[PDB]
């Protein structure tokens, strides 16, 4: 045993599962707004020997030796991070060790807030993320709502936009120590300047969580939250198209006559290690670094520009076929479809599209509160990486409308949701039209190229 | 732009760094106890298209669709995890989604405790890990100490062993809710039956953090903590020789007048991992973990684990018979806790001189040095070099390279006082820089001849 | 030394201070809405031998012996408490051991809530009490805001009333586990039914803190919060006219087919003792019992009826002289005067009236946020006990208008507040007119009878 | 209705209860260590018009006006409090507003600690008070245990004394922020210098809760904790013989390179009392406290306190020489901790038979009874009866009344098994009810002859 045997030969059971997944990604129409296809260059670094190095600590301040080159790798990742977002190293630092987006956000709260201090984020059904604090009416669900006291703010249901007015009203009463500007299911641009004004008024930190839009921010195709945010967290995948990891950006420098300094760097870095994490995943850090260099490229500006065009084309196509869009349209990479007008819930449309290899996710619509959410969240980044263009997404909307039509017919043939799901498998004619739509979807999808390796 | 361009063509500056790190890995003698060299099969799955799937939730109960393949990969990783540790799927479940060792522990505390509930772990300078609760005297350092109230139990300074008697005394008073039986710098087996007695008395949870010894437990080579513990957390690297990830083992079924009082661990542990703490699972890490878990079920891994112990005893005996004391005496696992206090050098000086000759170790506070900037000795591990087909004679040669290094360190220390004057000495003085560059050339020539798991060039 | 020597003979220094205070109460016009003059019968029990008995525990479940009669005293106090508020002993229990109003409220939070659980009360400048949670924008001030997380609700400044609408909006977002219905500076009737609806919607306990209005509730001259509240706390003084102590009323009995029981009694009683308090003050409990029997009397119904008439007469007199009243008037025992129209702040009017033996307290007016609050809180219970009637309070308003006029003249003669206060003492003519007003106030006040002892 | 009607005319049913309680107080032998009989002067101020003044805030910094007289009464109570304990007003301040002993402690924790900060007090069954932190094994009982994390230190079971050695060991591990040197059932002096050493080591606050011994400290009759403690809380009754209230003593001035690091206790303590925890002060209690504090400055109180000790030693020696063991051996303060385990009766049975003959004591868990429903012995105190002009011969007579009671209890126990069968026995059996009613008649005749502080009829 050398440890150099191929995965094909060493573990054939796992190799056949890698290939069944690679085929599923190649043949499916991937519309999950948070999914992207990582590049082969980054995957090489992700599955490299850097997994073998323990480098607890930070460059130059490591706890062990032999970190000579992984220090260069981490520092290179930090420089490429600041450059991909046009940041001044005198005004901004970055931590590249958060294992993912959720550990990044928990590190910020741990670094700046005391246990049970107050956090405000967009409510979960309104488009926020779990890590922004989420409690049901019966249970603290997000750990952010266990170690800290979270109170959500809401969309204005009439407009589909964040109710910056009600946020200002509630933040003055709730007195939060940190407010989160960032979304998972939101088709619009967050007014970071209005956020920073509410935060300055109530003496709170503004955290911009730009996981979904980071790739767009790096290409300068949408306004940068760095202009108004004290702290910026992000996933290194999604629109950034790297390996799954996280980043924390923070301010440095100067925040009677004396100059008050920014005090984020030491608290943030301490919260990641020693407080929360252990040994950094240097393989992820390296893969993140390759993607961050890919993001300063002109090809990323045109890809991100295409992501916007493709989402608008998908939105425009959806409106023409008679669909409703939460907040009317989109200014970023995703589209919030409201299917309650057309007579179908998102849960039904989710399963039907899943059976025809169209992966999307149900989404609560404003004024809906469920097991049967009324909407669908459709994303452009994944297919746009596969060189999709506007006409390609208009065809994607065609396949979706076919899928919705199939769901409408099954809805009249069924009572409850489980009757609906059971019908898509046992009924012969429904099974047939699904197979016909699925085959046309996969034939259309396989022709497009796919980032990464060819075999796995 | 296709995204299928090779890393060599796409990012040369990066590619050079992956090669330089591969070279330093190859040329060096890795003796850090937590290190290991991963198999090419696992790194193939680590850098797979599995990174491109969001599968929040759990198999059969996920939030997005299209997770049919990753559902089987997670379920496979679960079954391979139970089989690797000889567990009945009726008495044990496992969560394979923790991102690393530290997240796995935080999930267990979240799952079973309320904030500020009481926790007892081995003190950090006594060989415990940060995640077991480490407050200093001025600062709560570990996040375990902030969101929970942790009091440490100590080693007996006379024996180097865990003072199981003091732990029973201080547990009756501190009334902890969970005690952690796990180490990062401890050369002996842990009396898990004695922990379970103290835990059954104060009505506490017995969590076993076998991260450093996960491989030795799977190979049935040291006693298994699963016979006494309710919850077992582990890392998937170190002795398991996998990708960086974590696991949480928990008992399911019936605990015990009345009826069947059930084990309530599973739903709480799974809920703490998601949605409480983590987001989307790292399916590419879960797959590489599964790969390495299959490798741990095979007879080659038991012979590997048995070779780790022998190289450890060989390292200990070879160190004893050259003028070194070892706290706890010998070693019953994979590492040795050397005490450089009886040779006139400290751990900080020794690892800097050893690192300068491609020999990586780490300081470790020994039972006897209140000065923790100049710690007692070093922590040296076997599992890394053992994976390069090292045997006992190769480790007695490593001890010779080490003793030759500390003696360049004993001479360099006789000519200076403070540690930075020490360090600056090792770089400029031509007579010491030459004698270092010569020992370094001989260790690189010696290590390069051995094989190396993984790819050839990165 | 027998311990039976008179205070007159044993400690003459303290005796001369008792008499200087007795004279100050006899000669002053006491307008502090929370002040009342306790009856002699209760004071006898307050300064009795019951101070000498340790009775930790509860009647029948004491931790020591010899509690044979103090058990009868505590149980008698419980029966008179339930009877004074027309409560069914099958539906209501009462704890008579809270040392005061603040320990009563802290016992409720401790009994029903976990540390850091959420509380909502009327904001402090809006008329709430400290124990309802109060944080400045810099410090947690009330211990209620330290051991639990409080968020306040506000008055509607346009109307001076509680914004029950904004409370419902914020309670749905804040998700409090207990909401407090009760005030210190509020001239209106709290809509307890609307409170109970907000509490039932967000699954919160409704605590009615009726310290200021308890005497009115016992006389059935205003609606009883017991009709809508799960828990009722109160001080045993203020409008109840007893010794300084506290009471916690709670529900008993019944809150698939099974009957869910009320679970307040054991948690409330446990929070008082063993958790929070030590040995009960049986001397206070006994004095509280005499006052509670005085409250079931027809004389208390007419006294409380007179308290309402006197406050309305004081309010009507104030309006006629050109004063503003927060929320336009009053339906209870106090009056919130807004002096910002007449050109004087409450802090100035407070000191000027204090120098003429008219004790009131400054009060923040809605839309004012200070060291110079714009209002004055005037109460009727104290003087109404001294047999004041409507024409007497109209004369009190005359003395106040004279005092305000003196403050207006000093305001033009001075710059800052400290200049104002210093002017009332050093300036000769100002000092004179104050002495003339003070003498007329005290001559008018001394003629009225005074509950309690004659000498101390 | 004037409100000046007498209680006899206004509420006869109440008045009868005040008289019945006055009679039972007069007719009985009060031996509860925390009891005492207040002076008529203090009860005159307790039931004064001072109840009718809201004086939220502090002298010079109040929120209402018209507080000129109560400002001097509070300031007098402060000066009398410092003089009574021989404190320089430059090194000590005092807050006289705590409603009782428990509120005074909670204010100190609030003032100096954050929620869930660590606290160490004597364990409750070992003689500590609830307010020092008492969690059982199923429930946080004291509010000190809910809002703060408390670990108890124990007695040495072999000596009955505070195990100061174990406390130093468990303080280095628990890292407390505040340690409480105070007792409710402990017959020895507390090595406050040894507490200050343990506190100065783990960087903790030394709070002294002298509530049970406040009078003996003021009379310079036992060593004063003010020489070693930073904060001293006390009750104003018990040995101080005042109304029910509390005090918080704190150091002000300069603590200690650089300049004058100031004592920061005062503002935090005062702020915790108001506005944090309490509302309007009980000015009638503050005045009665001041009255009793002046009485404690006088030579009659030192002779009184000295008589308390002698009656305590007389009670201890008289109990020893009749077949009783006393934990800790003797007594150096005001109470005696008897152990009825070596005589075949328990504390629950003895206090029920003694209470039935107008002799009030209390159970106390002795060092040796895990069964705490049938506690070891009784706690008996001197300060109560000493205030009735009791001397040593009168206490040796009380011991005779006690020993005659336990022997009716040893015979009643030989004829039954469980405690309720015990209790029901003492009421129906004509031969035991007669023998109880005879001993009762002799104790009432004996106690009634002694004087009684306070009023004559209520
Ligand atoms: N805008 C936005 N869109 C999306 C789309 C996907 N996500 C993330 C998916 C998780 C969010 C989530 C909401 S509810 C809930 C939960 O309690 N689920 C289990 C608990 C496990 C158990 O009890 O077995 C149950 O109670 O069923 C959750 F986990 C988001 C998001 O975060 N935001
Ligand atoms: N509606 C209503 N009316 C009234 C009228 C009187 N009261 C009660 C009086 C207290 C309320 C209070 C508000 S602010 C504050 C405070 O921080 N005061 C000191 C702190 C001490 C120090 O720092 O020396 C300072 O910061 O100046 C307070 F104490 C009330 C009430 O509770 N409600
Ligand atoms: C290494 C280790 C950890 C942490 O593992 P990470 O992957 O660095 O998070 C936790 N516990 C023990 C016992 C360990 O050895
Ligand atoms: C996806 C996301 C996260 C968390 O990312 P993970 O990798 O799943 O931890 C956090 N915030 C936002 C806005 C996200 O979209
Ligand atoms: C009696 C006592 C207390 C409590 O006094 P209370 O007036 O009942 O609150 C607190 N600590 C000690 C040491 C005591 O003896
Ligand atoms: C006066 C009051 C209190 C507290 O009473 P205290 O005796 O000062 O403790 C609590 N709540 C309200 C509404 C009050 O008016």
């Amino acid at each position: 045993w050398t440890g150099q045997e191929s995965l094909s030969d060493s573990d054939p059971e796992m190799w056949e599962l890698l290939q069944r997944e690679k085929d599923r990604q190649c043949r499916g129409l991937e519309l999950i707004a948070s999914e992207n296809f990582c590049s082969r260059a980054a995957l090489e670094a992700l599955g490299s020997c850097l997994n073998n190095k323990y480098s607890e600590g930070y460059p130059g301040k490591r706890f062990y030796g032999g970190a000579e080159v992984v220090d260069e790798i981490e520092l290179l990742c930090q420089r490429r991070a600041l450059e991909a977002f046009d940041l001044d190293p005198a005004q901004w630092g970055v931590n590249v060790q958060p294992y993912s987006g959720s550990p990044a956000n928990l590190a910020v709260y741990t670094a700046l807030l005391q246990p049970h201090d107050r956090i405000m984020g967009l409510d979960l059904p309104d488009g926020g993320h779990l890590t922004h604090g989420y409690m049901s009416d019966v249970k603290r669900i997000s750990a952010t709502s266990i170690f800290f006291e979270s109170m959500p703010y809401k969309l204005n249901p009439k407009t589909g936009l964040i109710d910056y007015n009600q946020l200002a009203l509630t933040a003055r009463l709730f007195r939060p120590r940190l407010i989160i500007a960032g979304t998972s299911a939101y088709a619009r641009l967050i007014d970071y300047a209005r956020m920073r004004e509410v935060c300055d008024e109530v003496k709170a930190h503004l955290l911009a969580d730009m996981a979904h839009i980071s790739g767009l921010v790096a290409a300068k195709v949408i306004p940068s939250p760095f202009k108004h945010a004290d702290i910026v967290t992000t996933t290194t995948h999604k629109t950034l198209r790297g390996a799954r990891s996280g980043l924390i950006f923070y301010r440095k420098g100067v925040k009677t006559g004396r100059e008050i300094p920014y005090t984020f760097e030491d608290r943030i870095n301490f919260a990641v290690f020693p407080s929360l994490q252990g040994g950094p995943h240097n393989h992820a850090i390296a893969a993140v670094a390759v993607a961050l260099k890919q993001a300063c490229t002109p090809m990323f500006r045109e890809y991100s520009l295409q992501v916007l065009k493709n989402a608008r084309a998908m939105a425009d196509a959806l409106l023409e076929r008679g669909y409703s869009l939460v907040s009317g349209g989109t200014d970023n990479h995703l589209v919030l479809v409201d299917l309650r007008p057309k007579g179908l819930d998102g849960a039904r449309a989710e399963r039907v599209l899943e059976l025809v290899s169209i992966t999307a996710n149900k989404n609560t619509c404003p004024g809906d509160r469920a097991i049967t959410p009324g909407g669908l969240r459709l994303g452009a980044p994944a297919l746009t990486s596969r060189q999709f263009r506007e006409d390609d997404f208009r065809r994607v909307v065609d396949f979706i409308d076919e899928g919705v039509n199939i769901g409408l017919e099954v809805k009249s043939k069924t009572a409850k949701l489980q009757d609906f799901k059971s019908f898509l498998l046992k009924d012969s004619e429904t099974s047939q039209r699904l197979a016909n739509l699925r085959q046309r979807v996969e034939q259309f999808a396989r022709a497009f190229p796919m980032p990464g390796f060819d075999e796995h």
